[PDB]
């Protein structure tokens, strides 16, 4: 089953055929991309509100125009999908979705209201992908660059009314039925904790402060009660390298950032008439990123040394999460930044998947968000930014779906990329929900 | 080879795999979906401005967010290609396309400048698919719902400097190069005439009242001189039916509005805060769009019935064009109902290719459009507009990346999807030009 090597424009893009990204019929290679083997190991890789747009914008701004993303744009097989959410009340589409929500519609196989983490619109809880791989016995991971209690990372693990409910104090008044005190499952983290996944890595360490209302650990701190529980935890990259082993025994804990994991790189806000007023942006590495934090690749590649012991198989989900908080924050350079370390992670995902032979890999998004790339001299009603790109041409960037400074996620449907046993259903217009459907099976999860 | 027969909600949305497109496995589907086999004839179907956020609104309006576009959403071989084009100076990527670059990008194989019309940064011409095909004895049709001048159709047939070259008149003043009198080829629409296609049908016929002024046909309006060159001329659905035979000795010239034809569904104009201001729209049908004015989709018909006569196979372009006029207009009803218009079209192409079996069907935009789903609730910069959808439920159109009225285009990579003979070299990351190459090599022009 081949990758994409190279899909990059072939040559000078000013000629005849130049600008061109094939070199043949490519009807050979998709029938050696068709398999309906089981897969034995699968990798979902999430980019937040990364849709098609922001995935142009970054191809254009990182490599060029012409240029090709050797991971995100190298996956063979490739469709649409859609990914409403339900109203609560009525039970009819809600055409924009949020995080929490999407994440539980792959996640569960089971559509819900906005704000929903693992339940559907009763409030009723549905088993996540994770724990029915749990229960066959395979390994599983959930890394992110996010907070950990973020709706993404958090909807394989918890299941709560609310994705506010973090930890226990939110809980208590957002998810009062989900409050360990008032015999629930408990806030997020908590059930994070019980989850107890063979490798959790992530942001979110500040929650992990808070003090159990009830149960075993009642007045421990989840930090607390994680060692207690037999985690291993791991605060920065030479104590993750150091880890040998993660198992059921020795569940790993990788807590990197008190919040969110630092943005690849930095640059200005968008503004008002911006590509105007103000000059071309050229982004900038953050210099906080730091040597001491592990980068969304090595995150991905120790995750998959370790779950990779198994013998039964794995599934991980990983999470290029900064992506559309830069988007709402209507900065173009945290926004693109995040889209290249998410492809450096699709890029150890599909060596090892390319190598292994039995992997099913799956690069997509929870949903689409605000962002178009829109003409230089553009006088649009909202943010702007002009950015000097790799082809030292300059790019606009837009972002006008909302006043509210936090720009709104939107509707439309977006690109699904996969690679491996059974990505043949990626192809076409799918549902986000027929995605759980499709690992459930690919994995043979009975 | 099989078509999409349903990929709607396969039952209740609120309920686990409810959501679900999917029935079964799609790897042996997609096996026989693959064949290198060449095509005897081409249908490409061009949905003006028509991006993914066009699609999802369009499908979410009038078949509900779990429904299926029959046609548009019924094939099944589809991926994602970049459309840019080039700044005429510096060679440079320009990252926002117009539909003159973008149609010329398709019909050619080569990139050029905004504004272009078969012509390559350095003015060159470059042969057409359309005039390729002819002279490889295939038949070959035009057909579009907007004014035949226009990029998308002109593209085919013409080449001149600027777009806006329609007639003799323009063409002394924009294109004086190309002007007749000057030793030109002649403007756009000319050298349609010089083109001869054996269909070709559309809107537009304002400026065949124009007066050559050079050449045999000094002094004659255009009309006058198609009439002269053995055109069958038709103004009417009634006489278009009445056509039997289209040939080179008779080629068929449709003209069926002074500007483009009438659009299907009517609607208020979206507006600053119109999702709060204003109640939601239910858009209406145009009571102008005529039992004598020929839909696209019987245009579609008619094209390839008379095509189809020829035994070496033949080409068709079909344009669902007044989309994105009515995206620039920011006018919801206009904007979808064309969609509605378009997916009719497709079907129609698809059931003869399904029949024929060696036919390619390629369903596409030339770019991206300003069209955004947000929240219900939304206070955006731009305008905006509440409607009442298939399902009952309120969805909110957004159109905020320009101040001017006119929405302008975006560069965001969208939607290509095909079936038949060569499909495959659609699916994945692709460029605009190699849709020219496919196209040149699955009809084994040589
Ligand atoms: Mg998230
Ligand atoms: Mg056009
Ligand atoms: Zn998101
Ligand atoms: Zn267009």
């Amino acid at each position: 089953m081949p990758v994409l090597e190279n899909r990059a424009a072939q040559g000078d893009i000013t000629a005849p055929g130049g600008a061109r990204r094939l070199t043949g019929d490519q009807t050979a290679a998709l029938r050696d991309s068709l398999s309906d083997k089981p897969a034995k190991n699968i990798i979902l890789l999430i980019g937040d509100g990364m849709g098609d747009s922001e995935i142009t914008a970054a191809r254009n701004y990182a490599e060029g125009a012409g240029g090709f993303f050797k991971g995100i744009d190298a996956l063979p097989l490739t469709g649409q999908y859609t990914h409403y959410a339900l109203n609560k009340k009525t039970g009819k589409p809600d055409y924009v979705t949020d995080s929490a929500a999407s994440a539980t519609a792959w996640s569960t196989g089971v559509k819900t209201y906005n704000g929903a983490l693992g339940v559907d619109i009763h409030e009723k809880d549905h088993p996540t992908i994770l724990e029915m791989a749990k229960a066959a016995g395979l390994a599983t991971g959930n890394v992110s660059t996010a907070e950990l209690q973020d709706a993404t990372p958090a909807a394989l693990v918890a299941h709560v009314t609310s994705r506010k409910c973090y930890g226990p104090s939110a809980t208590s008044e957002k998810c009062p039925g989900n409050a360990l005190e008032k015999g629930g499952k408990g806030s997020i983290t908590e059930q994070l904790l019980n989850a107890r996944a063979d490798v959790t890595l992530g942001g979110g360490a500040k929650t992990f402060a808070e003090t159990a209302t009830a149960g075993e650990w009642q007045g421990k701190t989840l930090r607390e009660q994680a060692q207690a529980r037999g985690y291993q935890l791991v605060s920065d990259a030479a104590s993750l390298n150091s880890v040998t082993e993660a198992n059921q025994q020795k569940p790993l804990l990788g807590l990197f950032a008190d919040g969110n994991m630092p943005v690849r790189w930095l640059g200005p806000k968008a503004t008002y008439h911006g590509n105007i007023d103000k000059p071309a942006v050229t982004c900038t590495p953050n210099p906080q990123r730091n040597d001491s934090v592990p980068t969304l690749a090595q995150m991905t590649d120790k995750a998959i040394e370790l779950l990779s012991k198994n013998e039964k198989g794995f599934f991980l989900q990983v999470e290029g999460a900064s992506i559309d908080k830069q988007d709402h924050a209507a900065n173009p350079c945290g926004q693109i930044g995040e889209t290249v370390d998410l492809d450096e992670a699709v890029q150890r995902a599909l060596e090892f998947a390319k190598k292994e032979g039995n992997t099913l890999v799956i690069v997509t998004a929870d949903h689409a968000h605000a962002s178009q790339i829109v003409a230089p001299d553009t006088k649009a009603p909202g943010l702007t930014q002009a950015l000097n790109t790799k082809d030292g041409a300059v790019m606009v960037m837009s972002y006008g779906n909302s006043e509210e400074d936090s720009q709104e996620n939107t509707g439309s449907q977006l690109r699904i990329a996969a690679y491996g046993p059974h990505a043949a259903n990626v192809v076409g217009l799918t549902d986000q929900t027929d995605l759980f459907y499709t690992m459930k099976a690919a994995l043979g999860l009975k």
